[PDB]
């Protein structure tokens, strides 16, 4: 590579770095809560259906 | 699904849970009492009709 091409590369690397980038976040607490809540809704419906099947 | 749609779902699940829901209740005692009472009325009438049939 010519020295000019390396100079251009040295410039552009410095500009394509110094972007923002997202953090990874452990969102499993929020997702676990929604899983527990959705499951609780399912248990209530499953119970209601069971009261008809059981006739009691 | 996009992360936005999952975020919206995580919100709405938490709100459609945390309703009230009725308990099932064993009301068979109250219903059994009414059955016994209605049957007792029927036995009295059946007896009265029988006193005419029997002529005694």
């Amino acid at each position: 590579f010519t020295l000019i091409e390396l100079a251009i590369v040295i410039v552009i690397i410095g500009i394509l770095v110094a972007i923002a980038v997202p953090r990874f976040v452990d969102l499993t607490d929020q997702a676990n809560q929604a899983n527990v809540d959705a499951t609780a809704a399912a248990v209530r419906s499953a119970y209601a259906i069971a009261t008809v099947q059981a006739k009691g």
